[PDB]
C-alpha cells in the first residue's frame, strides 16, 4: 500500500515542516497541493523533490489550465507523479501520457466531474493512465466499488481519511491512500502516519497467510486427486533403472535437486543434469524430467536423448499431451491451477516428492 | 512391504514352477519351507537362488533339531534369510545371528510357541533379530497388535493369508506378508500375486497422500503463528538493503535460491552466496542466513563476516536463540514440530518465502 | 603398468609364501606356472585366488593340451587371466575367448614358436585376444620393438627380467611385466618388489613431466598465431555490452566461470549462464559462448536467443566455420593439434582468458 | 593505454570540431586547454562534456591564480580530470586532492618546472595524487625515464608526439599519451587518431601474448620440480580410496571440478563438495583439498572433519607449513610465484591435474 500525504495548505514553511514528520513516520507520497503551486512556481515540487529524494513527489495540477507544457513542468522539476482531471480532453491525456514516457513520470487521472466514472476509467487504462484517482465522498465509497472493480491499474482514493475511515477503502481494494487534515492538523503528524503503516501491516499479514494457505490448499487438491498409474509408474521405474537422472528447468530445477539429495540418503544411484559428476546417460537408466508446460526446449532435449540411448523417461508436467508428456514412459500431471501457475507446480512438486521419498522410506 | 511366498510343497520341481510365477507376479521372497528341506537335502535353497538370483530365498529352518551347523549350511547353500524358532535356548539364537553375520544374512525368529509373546519379541529385538515372525490364528490378530506396538524391526506374519484377510494384516502394522495356499494352490498364481501387490499399494496411496498433509498441516499452523514483527523485520531489512545475499545450508540452500530467483524478477540487487557471481560484501548489504538449527558452521561464519563488514544479518531459523540467532539483527522463528525436522522447516520456509514474494507483488 | 610375479615352483607351500611378500611389496598379479599346475591341480589356483583376492590370479596353461576344458576350468577355480600359446590352431583361441567372455576373463596369448611374429599379433588382435606375451631373448629385444608397434592390446614380456634389464622393456613399451626368480629366488622378495615398482615410477613421472609440456607447448603455439581482429573484437565487444553473459558446456563452463569471477572484480556487469541470478537478455547485452566443436546445442539455443534479443555473440571455438561461428559477430579461434583434443582446447582458452584479464587490468 | 587530445586553440568551435572527429577515431580523452578557459568561461569544460558524455573530459588549469575553488569549478561544470602544476604549494594541491574526493574527479600534476622532477613525484604518490604529468623535451625521454621508474600511479607524457615518437613513449612505460597539433593540424583528425589507437593495440598484442607465456613458464617449471612424493602420494591415496571428494576455495574450486569430471570418466568413485550429491565423507575415503594459502576457513574446516572421521587428506598448496599442509597426509606444493600468485597457483594446479589424468590413462 502506499500513504500520499496532501500538503494542501497555502503556507511553505507549514508544509515542508508537515512532509519532514510524515516522513520519519513511514509515509510513502508526498503531494504538494494546487493552493501550494498557485502562490509559488513549479519549484514548490524542486523544494520537495531536493529535500525528499527518498520519496516519490505528487504534483498536484487539477485545474483546467493544465496542458502537456505544465506536466513537462513538474517532471523538470521532480515531480515523480503528476496529478490531472479526467474531465480534461482526450488529446491533452495522452499529449501527458506521452510526456510522461519521456522523463519516466506516472500519471494520475482524477474523476472528480465525470458522470459516468465507470466507464471513462477503462479507456484510461487503454491510452497507459498509471493511476485512477477517486473520492470517497465522506452513498460514500459506492464510487470506490465500481471503479476498482472495473479496471486493473492501481486506483487512488481520498477524502475524510482518518484512523475510522482508512481500513474500509482498503478492504473495497484501493492501492493508493490520500490523507490530509487527518495528518496535517494532529498534535503528532508522524505518530498519526505510524498508525496508519500499522494499519497498513495488518493488511500484509493477511495477504501473507492467505497466499500460503492458498498454496497448501492447491497441494491438499493434488494429493488428493494422485492416481495410481502415476505413482506407481514413477516408483517402479525409480526402483527398475541403474542410473537416476533428474532435470528441471528453472525453479523445478532447485525442486529436482532437493529432490535428488534425498534419494541419496535412499543408497539410491542418482545424478542431477547439469553438475559436474553427471555420468553419460545409458541403456536401462531413468530421467524424471520436470517441466511445468511440457514445452521447455531443454528438457524436451534431454528426453529425446534418453529415449534414443533405450532409456525410460518419467515427466512431471502440468500438461500430459505436451511435447514431453508424448516422450515420456509415465507422465504425472501436476496442475499449476495469488501465486502463479508457475509457483503452484514447483510447490506442489516440491511436497509431492517429499510423499514419495516418506513412501520409500516406508 | 515384503510378499514372501511359502513353498510348502514336497515337490521341488513343482516349487519352482510356481516360483516362477509368482516371481513375475511381483512376490520378493521364496521360502523354502521344512517339507522341502528334509525330503529334498539343503540343494533346495541352492537351486531356489540359483534360479532366482534377483529374489531373496529364505530357508524354512523352523523345527527344534536345528543348530548352528544347520543356519550355516544354510547361508553356505545361497539362503538370503533363515527362519527358526523363539522357544530355542538364547545361545543358539546367538549362535545362529553370529552365523548369520558372517555371511550378511537375515534371520527371522517365530513366536509359535512362546508363552508372553510382546516380552520375548522385545529381548530378540536386543541381540540383534533382524525379523519376528508371529501367526494370524485364523483371538486372531491379537499377536500381531501386540508385537507390532513393541518392536521396532519389521514383523513378519502368516496364517490363513487371502485377498480377503491380507488388508487386515496390513492395518496392524505387518511388514512381511507370508502367503502360501492361496497363491501356491490356485489356478493363476502369477495373477492372485499381482493381485495381492495390488493390495500393498492401496496401502501406499494412502500413506503418501498422508505424508503430503502432515506436510501441508504444518506449514498452516506455520502461517497461523508467524509474527509481525519477524516479518515486517525481513521486509524492512530486503527494502532498506543495498545488496541482498542469501545463504543457505544444504537443502535449506536450494530453497533460499529459489526465493532469489523470484526476488531477481522484482528487480532487488540479489545474490545468492557460494555462487560464481556473488560480489563482495559491503556496508549496508543484507545477508540472509538460512538454517535450521542455526548452529550450521558455514552459515555461522558468513554472518559473522556480514556482521564485521557493517551489514544487516536476517536468521530463518527454528531456534530463535541458536548461535545463528544471536548474530542476527532479526530473527524469523520457523516452527517446528511422518516428516523429519528438516523437511518440515525447509517445505515451511519454502512456502513462507513464497508468501513473502506475493506481498511483495503488491 | 602391470608386474606379474611367475611362480615357477613345484612345492604350492613355498609358492604363496613368496606370493605373500611379493603382494606387498606391491605386485599386481600372481601366475601360477605350469609346474604348478601339473603336480598341484588346479586347486592351485583358487588356494591363490582365495588368499589374494584383490590380486589377479594368472593361470598358467601354456602347453598344447590345453582346450577349452582346460581353460573353462581355470576360471571356474578363480582364474583372472590365463594364458595359452600362439602356435595352437584358432578355433582354439576362439573357443577359449568365447569361453573366456563367459566368465569376465582376460586372455594371454604367447608368440613362443611363431614364424611372422609381426602378423601372427595383429590377427590375434582382430579375434578379441586381450593381451599379448613375446620374451625378451635374453637379437634380444627385438620382438618386443615390433610387437609393440603393432598392436594396440597390452603387450607382456618375460625373459631374464631383473633390476637392471626392467628399464629397458620399459623404453620399449611393454605394459605386463614378468618377473621370476629376481623375486622368487631373492633373500627380500618384498624389498625387491618395492624396487620394481620404484622403476614403473621413473616412468610415471616422465609421463606427466611430459603430458604437462605437451599440453604448455601448444599453448605458446595459440599465443603466438593469435589475430589482433579476433582479440579486439572480444575487447571491444565486451567494453561496449550492458550486460556480460558467458556459457561454456561442460568443463568448458568452468573456464568460463573462471573468467566471469576475474570479469566481477573489474567491475563488469558480469553473469553466467545457468546459475539462479542470471538475469534476462537485453538489447546490448553480449554472450560469450564457448564451444571447442562449435556445435554443441545448447550453447547453439543461446546464442540464437541472443541475436533474436538484439545482443552480440562473441563465439570462442575451434572451428570458425562451425554452426556457432556462423552465428557470431566475433569468432576468437582457438587452434587445435598426449592430451585429447577437449583438454588442449579447454586449457589453452583458460590460460588465453587469463591473458585478456591481464590485458585490462593495464 | 589513454590518447588524450590536447585543444590548445583559442577558437571554441574549431576545439568543437576536432573532438568530434576524434572521438569517433577512438580518444578517450579531451583536454580544453588554458588558452579555451580564459576567453571562454568554466563553461568551456561543460559545452564539450554535454557534448561528449562518454568521454572523459580533462580541465587545463596549469596556472598560477589556480587554487582550491577553481579545481571545484572544474567539477561542477563535468570535468572528469584536473591538470594543476608542481611548482604549486602543497597545501593547494592537499586542498585540491580534498575537492576531487567530494566530486569522484581525478587530479594530475605536471613537472613542467620542478627542479627535481623525480623526488618530487614520489611524495605526490603519497597525498593521493592520481596522474604524473611529464614533458618530452623534443636528453628527449630521458624525464621520462626516472618518473616512471620511481612511482606506481600512471604517468602521463606530453610533448612533439606524432606517429613517430608515440611508439618510443609507450616502450618507456607512459599510461596516458597527449598529443595535439598531429591531430588537430591534420588532413584527417579521425585517421590519424585511428593510427595512434593501432598503436595501442600493437602493444596490447605484446602484452597478452606475453602473458600467456609467463604462466606457460611458470608451469613448465612446477612440472621440472614435481617431486615423487607428491605425485605418488596423490596418486596412491586416489587408488586406495574408497570415495574422494574434491574441495576448492574460489577459482581453485573450478580448477577442482575440471579435474573431477575427467576423475569420473576413468570410473572413479568421485564427488564435488558442495554439489547436490555430494554423499557423506567416511572412514577410507579421500579428501583432496585445495588452497592456495592454505589458510582459507572452509578448507580446513572440510581437511579437519575428514581426519576425525578416519580419511586421508592431500592438500594441494603452495605453503606445505600452512595449517591445511600440517593437517594434511599428503602435500603437494605448487609455487604461485605479469598474473598474480592466485592465478599462477590455479592454472599450475590446472595443467597438473591433467597431467595426473594422463598419468592414469597410461
Ligand atoms: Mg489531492
Ligand atoms: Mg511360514
Ligand atoms: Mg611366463
Ligand atoms: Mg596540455
Amino acid at each position: 500500500m502506499i500513504l500520499q500525504v496532501a500538503l494542501d495548505l497555502t503556507d511553505i514553511e507549514q508544509a515542508i515542516s508537515i512532509a519532514e514528520k510524515a516522513a520519519r513516520g513511514g509515509a510513502h507520497w508526498l503531494e504538494v497541493g494546487t493552493p501550494l503551486i498557485k502562490k509559488e512556481g513549479m519549484r514548490a515540487v524542486e523544494l520537495l523533490k531536493r529535500r525528499f529524494p527518498d520519496r516519490k513527489i505528487v504534483a498536484d495540477l487539477k485545474t483546467m489550465d493544465t496542458g502537456a507544457l505544465e506536466v513537462e513542468m513538474a517532471a523538470r522539476h521532480g515531480a515523480d507523479v503528476v496529478s490531472i482531471l479526467g474531465v480534461a480532453d482526450d488529446k491533452t491525456i495522452k499529449d501527458a501520457l506521452a510526456v510522461a514516457r519521456k522523463y519516466g513520470v506516472k500519471i494520475m487521472v482524477d474523476l472528480i466531474g465525470v458522470k459516468d466514472k465507470v466507464q471513462r476509467a477503462k479507456e484510461l487504462e487503454q491510452m497507459g493512465v498509471h493511476y485512477i484517482l477517486v473520492h470517497t465522498g465522506i452513498t460514500p465509497l459506492e464510487d470506490l466499488e465500481k471503479v476498482v472493480k472495473a479496471v486493473k491499474i492501481p486506483v487512488a482514493v481520498a477524502g475524510g481519511l482518518n484512523l475510522e475511515t482508512i481500513p474500509k477503502v482498503i478492504e473495497l481494494g484501493a492501492t493508493i491512500v490520500i490523507v490530509g487534515s487527518a495528518i496535517t492538523k494532529s498534535k503528532d503528524p508522524e505518530g498519526v502516519t505510524r498508525k496508519i503503516i500499522d494499519l497498513f501491516w495488518d493488511e500484509y499479514m493477511k495477504t501473507i497467510r492467505k497466499a500460503m494457505k492458498d498454496i497448501t490448499d492447491h497441494i491438499n487438491e493434488v494429493a488428493d486427486k494422485l492416481r495410481l498409474d502415476e505413482v506407481r509408474g514413477l516408483v517402479d521405474a525409480m526402483i527398475g533403472a541403474n542410473k537416476i537422472f533428474i532435470y528441471g528447468a528453472g525453479r523445478s530445477g532447485l525442486v529436482g535437486k532437493a529432490f535428488a539429495m534425498r534419494l541419496m540418503h535412499l543408497d539410491f544411484n542418482v545424478y542431477v543434469v547439469g553438475e559436474t559428476i553427471t555420468p553419460a546417460f545409458e541403456e536401462g537408466d531413468l530421467l524424471i524430467a520436470i517441466s511445468g508446460s511440457g514445452e521447455t526446449k531443454t528438457i524436451v532435449d534431454a528426453a529425446e536423448i534418453a529415449k534414443q540411448q533405450g532409456g525410460k523417461v518419467v515427466a512431471i508436467t502440468s500438461y500430459k499431451d505436451s511435447t514431453l508428456g508424448r516422450l515420456a514412459d509415465v507422465v504425472v500431471e501436476i496442475p499449476g491451477r495469488t501465486a502463479p501457475m508457475g509457483t503452484l507446480f514447483e510447490d506442489s512438486t516440491m511436497i509431492f516428492l517429499d510423499g514419495i521419498i516418506a513412501l520409500l522410506m516406508a
